[PDB]
Parts: C-alpha cells; sequence; structure tokens
C-alpha cells in the first residue's frame, strides 16, 4: 500500500504516499485495467467541504488553529442554513491551482503554482461572460508571451441555473460538411458549427474561421458573441527549409484554452471555468494536423517532399510527420509566440514529478496522456513508471450542454 | 457484463464479453491504475480446478465438450493429480496451450499469427547438453535462412521447484556488454550483468561491440552450463541506409532472430519455466529501443552529428530526425538481405484487423496499449486511437525472477 515507481532508463525509484488520499475512482478493477479508455446535498457537502478546508489550512500551516476551526464552523453553519457555501478568494485561488496540480493528464503542471486566477463569480449574464472571457484571452496571449490563466464563473446551485461555455475551447475553427462528401475546416467541430449556424452565426464558410463563443448564463439559453478578431493571435505555418511549405496555407491559433470542463473545489462545482496555458508543439503538428479525423495533411506534405509513398516501410509518414512538427515550432518561434517542444516539456515534467515526490509524496500521472504522440521512447516520460489516481480539487469532464440544456 | 471499446479515429465501437474469463489479477484497483507499471511449489488443492478449467477450454475448442473423451480425460488427470501430485499434458494439449499463451499475450502486437506456431516438445530433455541441442534446432528451424518462422521449445515443467529447467539468457540471441574501468560500456549495456555471469562461469569474451553471448543452461535444478551457439547458425544483418553511404561506417549490425528465453509458460496450472519462443522483429524494437534508448547503444547523437543537424536546439527536433533515419536503415537492411521484418505501420494495422476478428470470433482481445503502441510515431498508427481492455487469461506467459537471484548453487 506504499508503492514504488521506477524509471527504467535512470533506475531511479520513488515512493508514492499521496495516492493514499485518492478519493475519486479510476474505472479500473483487480480484474481489468481501463487505462486506455478516453472517458469512463447537505450531508454529502459538508465532508467534501471539510476535506478541502482541512487541506487548505494545512497548506498555510495554521492547521487545527482557531482560524481553522472557526472557518469550519462558519461554513458548516452556512451549508446547514443555505445548503451551499461560498469560497473565500484565497481558498478559491488555492482550489484552482491545486485542481491543476492534480490534473494527471497535464504534462505542463511544473507551472502549476504560477496560475493567474480571475474570479468571475459576480458575473450574471452572458454578456458579462463575454467581457470576462475577452479579458482572459487578452491577458493570457499577452502579445504572444503567454501566461497561464483561469476565469471562474458562478458555481452551480440547483443545477437549473448553470453557467456554461458551449465551445470546448475558447478558440477553435469551424467545420462544414460539403455537398461534396468531404469536410471544409476542422472536422472536430462540425456539430458545434451546426449549432452556431442554428443559433444564427453567419459562417464565412472558410477552412479556418474562428468560431464564435456560445455563452450560457444562469441556466439561460446561450447567446453568440464573436471574439474581437484583434484578440485572436494566429500563426501562419512555415518550414525553415521547405520554401513550398507555406503554400499549403496552414495557420493555427496561439492560445490553447480548455473551456468545457467542470472544476470541483471543496465540493462545489464550477461548470464554467475556461483555462489556458500554451501549446506543446505536438498538440498542433501531430494531433491537429495529422489525425485522420482532423486536418489530415500528411499525404499532401509527403507528396511535396517527393517521398516514395509506395510502401509503408520507407517511413514516409514518419518523415513528413517530423517536418510538419519542425514547421510548427519554427513558425511560433519566429513570431515569438510561446510554444514548448515535447522533449523540453517532458524533460521538465520529470523534474516536476521529482519535486512532487520529494515535497508532496507523489504526483498523479496518466502515462497514456503524458507521453507525446510522436517519438515516445526518446522523451524521458516513456521510461518513467507513473501511478494514476484522482485527487480533489479536480477538473472533470461533463456532458456536452446541447445534450441536456432545455430551451 | 458487456464492455465497450471505442475507436477515436473511426468511431467503431466493440464489445467485450471475454474479460469475463479473466481469473488472474491486474495490479489496478478502483483507487489506482497501475497500467504503466512494468511488473504486475503449487498444491494439488489449487491444481485440479486449473487443470479442469484448461481442459474444458481445450475440449470446447475441439467441439468435444462433455464428450466421453472429455470426461475420461478429466477423470484421468484427476487421478494423476491425486496419486502423483502433478500431471502430464498430451501433445495436442501442449500445442493448444502454447498457441493460446501467445493468443492471450496482451503486450504482443504480433498475435495475428497466433495459430501458425511451431511447437517443439522438449519434455524428454534431461540435461543441459540436451537443452543446447534442442535450442540449436530451434534457432536453425526458426531462422530458416532469413525466412523466419515462429517457434517455441518447451522443456519439462516445474515439479517441486527444486528441479527447474531454466535458460539463464534473457533472449537466445543477444550481444555482450562490458563495463569499462572509465565508466563507459562496450556493446550492449542491457547485458553487462549477465555478461559478467558468463565470464565468471568461464566464457572467454572477445570483448567486442557485437559479441554473441553464450547460452547458460540449467537442467533439472542443476547449476547451469555454458554453450556457444554455432556462429553459422546465428544470422546477422549489417545496417546500412539507402541514401546515406556513411551509415554503414557506423559499424552497426543486428541479429535476425528475436527470441524471448526468460518467461514462464503456464498451462492448466502447470509451469514450464524454460520455454524459449521466437517470432520476427518489428523494426522499432531495434532502431528505436535497441539503438536509441540512452541505456542501450545510444547512437542518436552520433547519427545526428553525421547528418549535421542543428543540435544546439532540441526544438530543431534533431533527435526525431535521426530517429526516423535509423529506423529506415534497419528496415532497409533486413529487406535487402531477405530477413523477415515488419515495420510499425504494417504491424499495427495487422493487429487491429486481428483484434477486430477476435472481438467477432472470441468476444474480446486483451491488449495492453502502453506496450502495443509503437515507440515512435504513436498517433499515426491505427492502434493509438484504439481503446483497449487489458486483462489476464490463461494459458499465459508470465515473468519469473532472474535465476541468478534464486538459484541454489551445488558448487
Ligand atoms: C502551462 C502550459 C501548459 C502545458 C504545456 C499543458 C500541457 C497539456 C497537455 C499536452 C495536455 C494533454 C491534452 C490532450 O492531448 O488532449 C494537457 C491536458 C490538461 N491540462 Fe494542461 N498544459 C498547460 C497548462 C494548463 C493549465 C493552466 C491547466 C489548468 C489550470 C491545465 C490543466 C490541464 C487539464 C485538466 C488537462 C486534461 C485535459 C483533458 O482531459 O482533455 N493545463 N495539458
Ligand atoms: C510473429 C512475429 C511477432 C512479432 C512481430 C511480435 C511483436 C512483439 C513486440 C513488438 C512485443 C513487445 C516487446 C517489447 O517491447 O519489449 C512483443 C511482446 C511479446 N510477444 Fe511477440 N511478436 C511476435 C511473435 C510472438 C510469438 C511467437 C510469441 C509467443 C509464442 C509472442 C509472445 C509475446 C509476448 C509474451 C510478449 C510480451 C513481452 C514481454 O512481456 O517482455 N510473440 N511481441
Ligand atoms: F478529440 C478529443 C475528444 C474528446 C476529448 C479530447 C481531449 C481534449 N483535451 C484538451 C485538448 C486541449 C486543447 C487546448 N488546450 C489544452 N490545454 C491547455 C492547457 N492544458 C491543456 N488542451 C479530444
Ligand atoms: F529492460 C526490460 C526489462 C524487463 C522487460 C523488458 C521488455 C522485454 N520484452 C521482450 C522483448 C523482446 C526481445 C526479443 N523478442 C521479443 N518478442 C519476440 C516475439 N515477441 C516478443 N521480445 C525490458
Ligand atoms: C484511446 C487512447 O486512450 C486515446 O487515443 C488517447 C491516447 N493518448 C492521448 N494522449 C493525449 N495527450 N491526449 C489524448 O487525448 C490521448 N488520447
Ligand atoms: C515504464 C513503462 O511502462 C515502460 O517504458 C514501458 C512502456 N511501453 C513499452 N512498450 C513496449 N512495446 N515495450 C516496452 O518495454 C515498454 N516499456
Ligand atoms: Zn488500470
Amino acid at each position: 500500500r506504499f508503492l514504488k515507481v521506477k524509471n527504467w532508463e535512470t533506475d531511479v525509484v520513488l515512493t508514492d504516499t499521496l495516492h493514499l488520499k485518492s478519493t475519486l475512482e479510476t474505472g479500473c478493477t483487480e480484474h481489468i485495467c481501463m487505462g486506455s479508455i478516453m472517458l469512463p446535498t447537505k450531508d454529502q457537502l459538508f465532508p467534501l467541504a471539510k476535506e478541502f478546508l482541512d487541506q487548505y489550512y494545512s497548506s498555510i500551516k495554521r492547521f487545527g488553529s482557531k482560524a481553522h476551526m472557526d472557518r469550519l464552523e462558519e461554513v458548516n453553519k452556512e451549508i446547514e442554513s443555505t445548503s451551499t457555501y461560498q469560497l473565500k478568494d484565497t481558498e478559491l485561488i488555492y482550489g484552482a491551482k491545486h485542481a491543476w496540480r492534480n490534473a494527471s493528464r497535464c504534462v505542463g503542471r511544473i507551472q502549476w503554482s504560477k496560475l493567474q486566477v480571475f474570479d468571475a463569480r459576480d458575473c450574471t449574464t452572458a454578456h458579462g461572460m463575454f467581457n470576462y472571457i475577452c479579458n482572459h484571452v487578452k491577458y493570457a496571449t499577452n502579445k504572444g508571451n503567454l501566461r497561464s490563466a483561469i476565469t471562474i464563473f458562478p458555481q452551480r446551485t440547483d443545477g437549473k441555473h448553470d453557467f456554461r461555455v458551449w465551445n470546448s475551447q475558447l478558440i477553435r475553427y469551424a467545420g462544414y460538411k460539403q455537398p461534396d462528401g468531404s469536410t471544409l475546416g476542422d472536422p472536430a467541430n462540425v456539430q458545434f458549427t451546426e449549432i452556431c449556424i442554428q443559433q444564427g452565426w453567419k459562417a464565412p464558410r472558410g477552412r479556418f474561421d474562428v468560431l464564435p463563443l456560445l455563452l450560457q448564463a444562469n441556466g439561460n439559453d446561450p447567446e453568440l458573441f464573436q471574439i474581437p478578431p484583434e484578440l485572436v493571435l494566429e500563426v501562419p505555418i512555415r518550414h525553415p527549409k521547405f520554401d513550398w511549405f507555406k503554400d499549403l496555407g496552414l495557420k493555427w491559433y496561439g492560445l490553447p484554452a480548455v473551456s468545457n470542463m467542470l472544476l470541483e473545489i471543496g465540493g462545489l462545482e464550477f461548470s464554467a471555468c475556461p483555462f489556458s496555458g500554451w501549446y506543446m508543439g505536438t498538440e498542433i503538428g501531430v494531433r491537429d494536423y495529422c489525425d485522420n479525423s482532423r486536418y489530415n495533411i500528411l499525404e499532401e506534405v509527403a507528396k511535396k517532399m517527393d517521398l516514395d509513398m509506395r510502401k509503408t516501410s520507407s517511413l514516409w509518414k514518419d518523415q513528413a510527420l517530423v517536418e510538419i512538427n519542425i514547421a510548427v515550432l519554427y513558425s511560433f518561434q519566429s513570431d515569438k509566440v510561446t510554444i514548448v517542444d515535447h522533449h523540453s516539456a517532458t524533460e521538465s515534467f520529470i523534474k516536476h514529478m521529482e519535486n512532487e515526490y520529494r515535497c508532496r509524496g507523489g504526483c498523479p500521472a496518466d502515462w497514456v496522456w503524458i507521453v507525446p504522440p510522436m517519438s515516445g521512447s526518446i522523451t524521458p516520460v516513456f521510461h518513467q513508471e507513473m501511478l494514476n489516481y484522482r485527487l480533489t480539487p479536480s477538473f472533470e469532464y461533463q456532458p456536452d450542454p446541447w445534450n441536456t440544456h432545455v430551451w
């Protein structure tokens, strides 16, 4: 029940004690590991609140202090009275940072503690949402020198009045199916686009149309806003060696911002909580450009590179893949927009895991997501055993709102 | 229960009813997933159920379930266990056993081939010299002049665990490593220790970068003995690259026969602690792991130097660039000398056809994604987007400790 993790390349062995705080379940049993599956009231609330405050007061070394107890007392009163409660700003700051610290699929967590947190708990309408979201965008892009940030909309109440951002990220390109059979744009967003167009968006019908935001406040029908165009920094993609690369007309956006998750602190659920960091090159070059279901540009690139695409064992896919990724890192670097390569990212997460082991006694990590999708074994996370578990505060998945919102 | 696995590339959803036979355990709990953890003397008591289970499987598979012959064999085994404490498998059972151990190997990407396995029955083997001979025949039949065939040789089963047959090498064919006084390593770092054991047992080491190891063979729980494979039996391929003429001048070669010699084959509760098996290589095993782990031959820097990539910035992706070249060189050299090899695109596509089949025919295919996904270019191979359920069926291949840690020396 105290578990060791070994690195098979360095023979370093660490002991995890933190897992023994796991609360949420994994999907796995003694009989069957589910590690590669992408998606598996007053009395419930007080214990959730208690565990949180307890860890909070711990973290500021006033555990068991009058300040501590009083707080527990007050929150307890408040749940009993109001059946919910409100987080102090400091507690909210700490909750958000720790939900990131606990994000076991996130390779970028060495940064966890620098997070800029923006409290949008006073917001009441969709327009107020849009304004808060634009400031977050601007702050975070910071003219290409990206900074971490999260904006936190009012917490859930009776679940009739949810704040949600319908977009799955703040910035993403539209998807249009053609009378042709094929797909113009990002095939990931075809459905969501049908919903913007339903709700009224006048689609430019291009390959790289920034999607409008779709904001729902206080359980209301969501409404549409376009992000100021001048607030969306974009990078045209070129290759340091192939002059013809730019001719593919590719660009990607600089700010990666996840806008569909649910942040749970001390038992309260912030169902609208967009957060943003900066990209690892492979998110774009491998997944975004290369996944069959996405922009799918491998075949077109190999063909410019004049590779023998006649058989798989020439490795022409692997060739073209490396180049597309060279091209991405080089284009962000030339435009001075922050981007991290997968060597550098994983190198730093290994340091991060060691501090977490040293100073926390563990670090939850999901090897399936931590290891980059190209050149796995030449990054150090490959050789690193990781234990995956769920600690709270946490980011959780939640059902897409078009499935559940009634109008 | 049914369980569904989705493919994210294709939206195909599959259903697994097979995990319902999984008896062994995973290491996972609902509070922790140990899916990336490398490592997850038996009484009559336990044995009969294991025998019966196995034999129900065998008999169902031959469409003879509940037949007299089925029942009589149950009976026979039963009595053999009570009077002798163990039992002996029929040939056809040892054959179905070893086919299924492979079929159930969830870390093996090569399983579309599970039914074409040549099983050599070395159960009458009684000495170390007997083992050498059996193994030499395995290498030669498996190598088949470069047109590789799958094979496994199966020495007698454990009895009281004091008399175990064991091949101390971890693969039948593999290169010496030597630690030097200066800290450096000559040849394959992975095998320094076992190399030190052989030197100690009396091997006279060439001390080269590519010395084939001797076999170290334990029969009947006796101390084990050294044997040189006949060099003429050991196929090797010099590595050259189809455009880079300086690639050959790196001095690389690799052997053609990949053969796992350290696992434990379990059938109907019996335990075969010496059961060398071999297949053919997937290119990445050599050109990614063997050549490019830092803890292995580690030729990355040297290849990138020769390609004269920008190496001052890891974001030039110089490592990724040399990685692709080294792997093209491996697939290229093997194909040129006509030695069987499969690339990772071809290997993983085959496996996904296999795995779908298995869901239709069998109702499942235990698979371990951490292992099944290749170690370069993960996402552009169709396994990456395939959700997989990992679980343990028998018959099966297990890990066993290294014999040097457990062997009781006779002297
Ligand atoms: C600082 C720069 C950051 C980097 C380089 C980074 C890196 C990554 C990567 C590569 C993933 C995998 C996502 C995928 O492949 O689909 C990921 C997921 C995630 N990251 Fe980050 N991240 C960063 C900042 C943040 C911040 C600021 C937060 C929250 C405050 C966060 C929380 C998460 C979470 C919850 C996931 C899981 C997403 C999911 O389940 O789809 N990350 N991160
Ligand atoms: C026919 C060609 C074959 C191919 C291409 C193939 C491919 C592979 C690969 C790439 C691995 C992962 C090895 C590693 O990364 O360390 C593997 C593992 C394995 N294969 Fe195969 N294999 C083949 C034949 C066989 C055969 C004939 C058997 C048994 C009869 C077998 C049983 C296994 C087992 C048990 C593992 C797990 C390895 C371990 O746990 O260390 N394979 N296979
Ligand atoms: F194709 C899919 C279907 C369902 C879920 C999924 C995973 C999405 N994971 C978030 C991807 C993403 C995008 C932008 N930014 C981040 N991000 C930023 C900081 N940390 C993560 N992450 C993929
Ligand atoms: F460094 C390590 C410590 C423990 C296990 C490990 C993986 C070894 N896996 C067997 C590798 C291997 C070698 C030759 N041939 C096969 N092979 C042949 C058919 N199927 C697999 N497999 C590495
Ligand atoms: C099926 C498999 O879990 C799935 O495709 C995984 C693989 N690895 C991943 N890795 C990251 N970083 N993000 C992902 O969404 C996934 N998806
Ligand atoms: C620590 C981690 O489990 C280790 O690197 C695993 C990952 N995936 C692997 N995949 C294969 N095919 N072979 C391996 O040895 C490993 N090693
Ligand atoms: Zn698991």
